């Protein structure tokens, strides 16, 4: 229930850590339906080059396109969490969000050099990779939260939702992927 997830977990977590992970966000059935939609997009060659900086291929999805209705459901689900966060007494307001950025790292040692997404703004990432073994497949998101002496390594696990502040508080990189690695990102801003 968004009301509870936002107010009891996401807000305090974002306040304390600036990074929040929610596993099993939508469940396996819905998650694999999104997986199947992303693969269909990928199989038709609709992804364009995300660019020495990044090896990903991407497409932007509004959520109402034929074949994209479950991706639209994911977006509505993220929207509701953000709405409950920004509706808290004393909170700043979000005025917009991007379309869904569907991204594929097509193995072959592709990754993303360390960067800052927006050098407020929140990055929301939903991962789609079932039984991902990072030891063999790579693709770890390494994040450097401000204030911590350690970095955090986040596996791009199926049905995992990740929030983090998009600004210089959270530089991050995608370590090289050696298997096809899928994710969907939405940025919430202003
Ligand atoms: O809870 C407090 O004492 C301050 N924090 C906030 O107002 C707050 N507003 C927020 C809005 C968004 Cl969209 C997100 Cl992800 C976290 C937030 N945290
Ligand atoms: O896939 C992950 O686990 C992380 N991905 C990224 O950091 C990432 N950051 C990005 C920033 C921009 Cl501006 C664009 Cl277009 C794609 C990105 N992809
Ligand atoms: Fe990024």
């Amino acid at each position: 229930p968004a009301l509870k997830l936002a107010l009891e977990y996401i807000v305090p977590c974002m306040n304390k850590h600036g990074i929040c992970v929610v596993d099993d966000f939508l469940g396996k059935e819905t998650g694999q339906q999104i997986g199947d939609e992303v693969r269909a997009l990928h199989d038709t060659g609709k992804f364009t080059d995300g660019q020495d900086i990044r090896g990903d291929k991407i497409t932007w999805i509004e959520g109402k396109e034929p074949g994209c209705e479950t991706i639209g459901l994911l977006m509505s689900s993220m929207d509701d969490l953000i709405r409950h966060c920004n509706g808290k007494l004393g909170s700043y307001k979000i005025n917009g969000r991007t379309k869904a950025m569907v991204a594929c790292y097509p193995g072959n040692g592709t990754g993303y050099v360390r960067h800052v997404d927006n050098p407020r703004c929140v990055t929301c990432i939903y991962y789609l990779n079932k039984d991902w073994d990072a030891k063999v497949s790579g693709g770890i998101l390494r994040i450097f939260p401000e204030g911590k002496a350690q970095f955090a390594d986040i596996e791009p696990k199926f049905d995992r939702l990740l929030f983090f502040w998009s600004d210089r508080r959270n530089p991050h990189e995608v370590q090289p992927a050696y298997a096809t690695r899928y994710a969907i990102t939405v940025w919430y801003f202003d």
